[PDB]
């Protein structure tokens, strides 16, 4: 069973989405973490292409859990008879990137730009298996320290992608938009755009650029720290209050800012070797 396949560390964390214990599979020592979620705290399920009914979260890192390594890989789960016990791939070296911005602050644009880089290719991967995140943001996001790798996780507040509104949010809201907080509606899409507006303003200024809600209605974005006008420019469009006047994926990473991007081993070599 689970208990003997799996040697169990310590707890690196718990909140929202759970617990979850750093571990090590017995049979060839690879690093996994281990996490746990009570069914009672379990709102949202769906059933794999079998028909098993398990949480929305399995079905989903399912649907995501290939080959690329830009979103943290479902090893295994199991079922307990008051939660679900996840086994998910551990990159080490690891930090995740609110505790690597609380440390080192405001990060250089070249640092900003490979690392954002990276999660909109994660966030296309998600939408291309039709999958919605719907919390991305720092705490959400794991540097690889020695490969420069970054890999989203909890796809806990996620979604089967869909075009039609949803009227459905519990993701978290400094990052939802302005749509959503008035109307309490978006198309999921727009609303991931708006988020990474948001974190790539965290990233350049060490803080998000929105705390109360009619800071987020209002939607008038002040730079803190010396941004280049590029940059700025870029978040700008991300955060337009108009759905609609958001960039798509492609127009992002055609951007002029969104240029000339590091590779993930030399985004490590010169910022985090
Ligand atoms: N948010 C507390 C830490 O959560 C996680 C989740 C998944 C992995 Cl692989 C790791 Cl290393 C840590």
């Amino acid at each position: 069973p689970l208990e003997s396949q799996y040697q169990v560390g310590p707890l690196l964390g718990s909140g929202g989405f759970g617990s979850v214990y750093s571990g090590i599979r017995v049979s060839d020592n690879l690093p996994v973490a281990i996490k746990h979620v009570e069914k009672d705290r379990i709102s949202d399920w769906g059933e794999l292409p079998n028909g098993t009914r398990v949480p929305m979260e399995v079905v989903l890192l399912k649907k995501v859990s290939s080959g690329f390594s830009g979103v943290i890989r479902l090893l295994d789960w199991f079922e307990r008879p008051d939660s679900f016990v996840l086994i998910l791939e551990r990159p080490e070296p690891v930090q995740d990137l609110f505790d690597f911005i609380t440390e080192r602050g405001a990060l250089q644009e070249e640092l900003a730009r490979s690392f954002f880089w990276q999660v909109l290719e994660a966030v296309r991967h998600c939408h291309n298996c039709g999958v919605l995140h719907r919390d991305i943001k720092d705490e959400n996001i794991l540097i690889d320290l020695n490969r420069g790798e970054l890999k989203l996780i909890d796809f806990g507040s996620g979604a089967l992608l869909k075009d039609t509104v949803y009227t459905d949010f519990d993701g978290t809201r400094v990052y939802s938009p302005p749509e959503w907080i008035r109307y309490h509606r978006y198309h999921g899409r727009s609303a991931a755009v708006w988020s990474l507006g948001i974190l790539l303003y965290d990233m350049v200024c060490g803080d998000i650029p929105f705390e109360h809600d009619e800071e987020i209605i209002r939607g008038q974005v002040f730079f803190r720290q010396r941004v280049s006008s590029e940059c700025q420019h870029l978040i700008r469009w991300c955060l337009a209050l108009r759905p609609s006047d958001r960039p798509t994926f492609e127009e992002i990473q055609n951007h002029p800012w969104m240029q000339d991007v590091l590779l993930p081993q030399e985004t490590a070599e010169i910022h985090l070797h």
